[PDB]
């Protein structure tokens, strides 16, 4: 057998704060010193504590215990083991963020051992390139319609200049615009962007009444927006079904969810067009694979939520090549987003050429920490 | 014009206190108002994971420290505060561990609000028309997992003791590591039922040892004659469709939601799981406030609620108040000192409700009628 | 051991007081405790029919005098008392007039319980996270039923006045005896909408003038451009299947349950009527206690609740407290003195909530913050 | 990268007949001479002709064409590429058997290149041992009850002696026994075997009326059989549903089906408790993985049909370890079967101990052709 396939020796959770952007790097190392990198969402110190709890019983075990000593190649089996041993407090919520980080690191570690890029461990690909949609947000107050539009105007011009195939814009949380003003706002941005680029919208959960949201969405149908994200409260699945039944917009769901079980509910009860389960929240690449194959059979697209560091971004590219079932996937690019962690935490940076990425050639996720940057916090 | 109650003072601080005993542990939640008056509650989950969660730093609209939205609020507005805490913590507290922390605070608010207004907690949940409540007691002997004869011999004295004290209902378990075939489990339960007799209701906890509904159905159907009250933790907790199969192909009461959180998961168990009874826990699912919503919803759908309960006397006190004002079933889970091992359960708080003839009388003290036994607590 | 609140005293008597004005009438319900402290509420229905109902003689388990089960109970146990009264009166009070009487008592309990504990009523319903609430005002000019030009001319000054006072939303009605064709109704509403402008939400009450859903659908669909908030009393109140048709074939919000009683009828409107909004009345459907259950149920099903409200300042006070702690919609029905005729509505009780910029601030007085204006009341 | 992961160079379909019994071996060789073995069901000559057709258009392509030149590690991608290019005549039926053989062979090849057993390429395992059910059938005339019961007698006893945990008996096709006689037959067999060993029953499609079958199955509920296979005609899904709705027996389906699309129908329309899609018919291990994960979500067990040579039997052991969701799986063992082909075609044979198999250790499927036996034609 392949000697490089060695059992996991250790797994450490490494908080990384930068003055308030942060993440929790997950490092899994085998007995030969080779290691994989992943990252978990959630308050770094809460995640670190959870990752260091004492095992108490069958359903309340330390998350890393079931992985240490196992062969990194058995990613599916290791996932089941960790999940089963942590049911008392990790079936949903924060605990799943920790499991995600480990699952992610395993694809990077397994890739290095076998000498293959992570997407080849996920089924391989028939695509020659993938194209992300970029989430854009200017450094604005929440501001006024004028400030917001002026702040977006250039990011949108820059996107078109770079031939980005799709972009997502947001409605400022603290903004107090009426739905009539939101429509105007979106019309103005779409006016700036043009119709050759797909445009997604994140309403940041500013609504609670499906009826009002339906009136808004049905009034801007002419804008041919790609989707409507975070319209109603995340727990309001029946409310989302109402939107699907009464509008012609693509309705998204599950951005903050965890596991395929919550994903299944969004599909059947929420009737949503697209799931946004996050790499570093819902159960990693392994759970996103099950979620996506289930989604496909149900005519539901999956565009995993993504706004962390270069670690998740790398996982995102690999996901899109072997698992993705949609035209785009969420990605945060350094030239279209402020944030040092995203910018320098890991290297190298995937090269975006004409709005797309080429197939990964390096082992695993093809990334490593920028010791220099990390050396300074 | 009439002046308002002076005792209804703003909350000044919220403290999470982990308590381990050498294992046995819990997380005491103490909410103190402007005048030094306080309420006690407790949260499930690894005490140190919970402690760290309770001390995180606020980052944005949906990622706030759980206590932040409670500080400065009047303890009497429990429902509003619950919503304030939930909304501000959606990023990592909608489900799982995070809800355990919110649960502990909610529980404490009933105790505190009760003291400020000078009324027992159940009167803040609607009052009661019951004069007494009767819990079912969960029994488990000290047996190594053990074998058939070993397990039966170990349960025997507990079952006789319960009959002697007139306990109206008890729950027995199938040991986790026991490798008994389904037929041996059937034998096992027949033996226990035989020892106990049929005047006492018997619930059974299978400790999630099954994954195939058909096998489980064959089991439960083979023991209808035992007239067991319910079948708990038969299939894996995520297998809601599997529970539905059980309900559709057997005549046993099927339970669910013991490890769940929030009324949203509870609703799914009701509609998709089709279960006859929900076991959402006081210190996990959202405290008494969420249990009230879950129970009123459960009643409308002909579903009983018997909250999971295996912590300290803090949750036990909450359970009695719950059963008097909210409970919609004949029994509710309760762990009694004389019927279990657990120094933490026996000594952490005082006083202890007096079980008379297998029932509890209406609580009379303000709030949850409990307090920390500092000597025990100080003894480490 | 801590002593309980002394102010929480048993209820000693319950009195129903009919009040007519020459027509305008109501039934004041006064609940007095051991120490003379009392709460006010009011019941809908013919005052003399209600009076007689409130004084019937107990005959058997299900045919009891409504007050009997409340007398001797601590006002703080509102939910338990509600169940006690309901269960004992099933023979003739489960629906209809009988529930009006129960509603009045429940409302009074919030006022009384509030005074004993020294807290505003909304704090007994869970508190609030809102700083202000905004009602919609129902407008109707003095017009004989009138004709198109007559009705429009009459509504004009009311609509301008509302805009001047910054009322966030208003409701207009289609006169009952008006024989306008559906096309004339469409014209009518277009005119009113034109006068009002689009910054103020406009609700429409059709006063049950229709019986054919298809005709109604054609109407509502022809006026989508008016962006009306909702369509109330379109089809007959018993026609739940007809409302479903409307919801399925139009894009207007369809209301229901304005004249209904209990959460059981409310549930049917939700599931069978498929309505977007319930209008169960404070003084008809079961008071604030039942409105709380109906609203929490409505929210889970994405249904708004704007309780019907057209009585005296007693229900108006209840409405504000309701909206702060229970309401799940942007507005709620309210009748304001400066926007209506009604000596009973204007003078029966004091003080009057101050509408500032079309909104109400948090109530501060105990209970419902109201009391009988004996001079007015004494003046017959 | 990993030098061993080389492009596929050729794919050969080799008919194997015995003087009756036959199969079609599938040999996929990479650019280094390393190869993987697999087998396809169906008339060997029909299959060979199908594997040698000429590409005509987008949807009518030679099955091997989309695999040649591809890295065998990208099994999921190759599966899609082959399926997509052969839709015109390979979406269902015979065509899928061929695709199945190639898919199976890719797991063996990919396992050899990476130097890991096939099951690790399917997720790994947390099971230490797997236990098959053995399909038994005596060499009997169709015969009378007595004769049939007599033939099964020794086999049953031998099964108990070898501690086989589960066995499947069949009702002779040409047997003209009434439903009452079939019931007597099964009672007699259950008596001989005992209840400590699970017993499955294959009725070989002798019924067409669900009502009659329900009566039979409801009358032998006391025998507590594990399942009822091939009761009604294979196209009669609505009929299987009536069986499920009116009896308490586990009802099987999909034995002769292909693709996860037919399997989904069996689950939702047929309401069956267990699927029997075959490794060498339905789309191979890749499709069995999708079918099983879908089945698990629907509380449906999967025990893939298996009656070919040691090539499929090997694939079956690996399947059960990493993908299987049921306590047993079909297996044909040489000491319990009478097939020269099943015994000699490939080596080595997995060791059955106390009714179970240990985790495979050799790369890929761990089998190879027995040249001598083959040279014997
Ligand atoms: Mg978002
Ligand atoms: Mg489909
Ligand atoms: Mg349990
Ligand atoms: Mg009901
Ligand atoms: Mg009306
Ligand atoms: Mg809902
Ligand atoms: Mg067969
Ligand atoms: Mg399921």
């Amino acid at each position: 057998l392949n000697p490089a396939v060695a059992p996991i020796k250790s797994i450490e959770f490494i908080p990384v704060n930068y003055q308030s952007q942060n993440t929790v790097v997950v490092k899994v190392t085998d007995e030969n010193g080779v290691y994989g990198l992943g990252e978990a969402d959630g308050s770094p110190d809460a995640i670190l504590a959870y990752a260091n709890i004492e095992t108490e019983h069958k359903w309340l075990t330390n998350i890393t215990e079931k992985a240490i000593g196992r062969l990194p190649i058995e990613i599916n089996a290791i996932w089941d083991a960790m999940y089963d041993a942590t049911q008392w407090q990790g079936m949903r919520g924060l605990g799943m963020f920790a499991l995600s980080g480990i699952d992610m690191a395993l694809y990077d570690l397994a890739g290095k051992q076998l000498g293959v890029p992570a997407y080849q461990l996920l089924g391989g690909t028939n695509k020659d390139k993938v194209h992300p949609y970029l989430t854009l947000y200017p450094a604005i107050p929440d501001a006024s319609l004028d400030v917001a539009i002026k702040g977006y105007a250039p990011l949108l011009e820059k996107a078109k200049a770079h031939n980005i195939r799709a972009v997502k814009v947001c409605v400022p949380i603290k903004a107090d615009w009426s739905t009539k003003e939101v429509a105007y706002y979106l019309r103005e941005l779409r006016g700036i962007l043009g119709h050759d680029t797909d445009m997604m919208v994140d309403y940041l959960y500013r609504f609670t009444d499906w009826y009002e949201v339906a009136r808004l969405l049905n009034s801007i149908e002419d804008l041919e927006l790609y989707f409507a994200e975070a319209t109603l409260q995340h727990d309001d699945l029946s409310g989302h079904a109402k939107l699907v039944e009464n509008t012609r917009s693509r309705i998204c769901g599950a951005e903050m969810s965890t596991t395929r079980f919550e994903a299944e509910e969004w599909i059947t009860k929420g009737k949503v067009h697209l799931l946004q389960s996050d790499y570093n929240r819902c159960g990693g690449l392994t759970e996103l694979r099950r979620i996506t194959e289930m989604a496909t059979a149900n005519n539901v697209q999956v565009m995993p939520h993504n706004w962390k560091t270069g670690i998740t971004s790398a996982a995102a590219i690999h996901y899109q090549f072997a698992v993705g079932n949609a035209p785009y996937f969420e990605y945060v690019h350094p030239e279209f987003c402020d944030g040092e962690l995203r910018k320098y935490l890991v290297t190298p940076e995937a090269e975006l050429v004409d709005g797309g990425f080429a197939k990964p050639t390096a082992p695993g996720l093809g990334i490593d920490l920028n010791q220099e940057f990390l050396a300074s916090l």
